[PDB]
């Protein structure tokens, strides 16, 4: 399949060089996968989700997202336009509050969550989490995320903004899940981007077109834009055949465009999202 005049990040991970504007994808797109999104919310009613998403989990008083952080991750995941899995399903669960805080407690809880409810959910090509969000060191957050990871969740976890090494963030710098920089469209290193040994990947994440609150669009920028870039890459490749929540993330890194990125540090990953699709 062709999206043509598709948002720069789409176009980016389904091309070798910058500066297209066509993202090409493989027409199963992530049938039959799940994507978590652990963040604010989503505003599930957005005509861009098609009815693909539903909240499953809030811990406020409501499970709509107030912020629209957590609507943007969403539908960079698998929204009909903006979004790498366009026919993924999308679950909420809603960990940050609607200035897009959240306890590092109700978020280990958000995981746990993840790990159990995925068995009420039909899943039969397999099952992801994104979550773009985190703060300062914490081994608790990490062995939820590891936990997550082993139940059997491909997990997407960003790397942080704050340019410096992600080994001082959480879930960030948790080993066994797959940590994601932010790029820019001239693939250079996003400014805000931490960087580090934990990275495993990196993803489109300055100026990402993407869903937003009130069946509206914006453009943003984060570490929490590229994460979900991965997300759904994840849930396309589960769902083509070609990787498992296990294997994902290191199978992204296998094939990935290697060495094309500007301004990485020496010790952090050069390696840029891409799903070689070949139409």
């Amino acid at each position: 399949a062709a999206q043509t005049n598709a948002p720069w990040g789409l176009a980016r991970i389904s091309s070798t060089s910058p500066g297209t504007s066509t993202y090409y994808y493989d027409e199963s797109a992530g049938q039959g996968s799940c994507v978590y999104v652990i963040d604010t919310g989503i505003e599930a009613s957005h005509p861009e989700f098609e009815g693909r998403a539903q909240m499953v989990k809030t811990y406020y008083y409501s499970s709509r997202d107030g912020n629209g952080h957590g609507t943007h991750c969403a539908g960079t995941v698998g929204s009909r336009t903006y979004g790498v899995a366009k026919k993924t399903q999308l679950f909420g669960v809603k960990v940050l509050d609607d200035n897009g805080s959240g306890q590092y407690s109700t978020i280990i809880a958000g995981m746990d969550f993840v790990a159990s409810d995925k068995n009420n959910r039909n899943c039969p090509k397999g099952v992801v989490a994104s979550l773009s969000l985190g703060g300062g060191y914490s081994s608790s957050v990490n062995s939820a995320a590891a936990r997550l990871q082993s139940s059997g969740v491909m997990v997407a976890v960003a790397a942080g903004n704050n340019n410096a090494d992600a080994r001082n963030y959480s879930p960030a710098s948790e080993p066994s899940v797959c940590t994601v920089g932010a790029s820019d469209r001239y693939d250079r290193r996003s400014s805000f981007s931490n960087y580090g040994s934990v990275l495993d990947i990196f993803g489109p994440g300055t100026d990402i077109l993407s869903t937003w609150i009130g069946g509206s669009t914006r453009s943003i920028s984060g570490t929490s834009m590229a994460t979900p870039h991965v997300a759904g890459l994840a849930a396309y490749l589960m769902t083509l055949g070609k990787t498992t929540a296990a294997s994902a993330c290191r199978y992204i890194a296998d094939t990935a465009n290697k060495g094309d990125l500007s301004n990485i540090p020496f010790g952090t990953v050069n390696l840029l999202a891409y799903n070689n699709y070949q139409a």
